[PDB]
């Protein structure tokens, strides 16, 4: 587990208080202002990308690049 559960709860979180889709970017810079922490955007894919069950991107079509991200329905 280590700090992973801290970053999965951070972008939640981002994901939680903007309701709109965002990029792994948007989530970066929102834990940076917040959290007051420095982060690449890579860690935050990688987060993005390995849970499935809480994070989809909501474009399905490949045509949004970054791709859009959104917590699970």
């Amino acid at each position: 587990f280590m700090e992973t559960q801290k970053l999965i709860s951070m972008v939640k979180e981002a994901l939680e208080k903007y309701q709109y889709p965002l990029t792994a970017k948007n989530i970066k810079v929102v834990i940076q202002k917040e959290h007051n922490v420095v982060l690449p955007t890579g860690s935050i894919n990688s987060i993005l990308y390995s849970n499935s069950e809480l994070f989809e991107k909501i474009d399905k079509t490949n045509t949004i690049y970054p791709p859009l991200w959104i917590r699970k329905n």
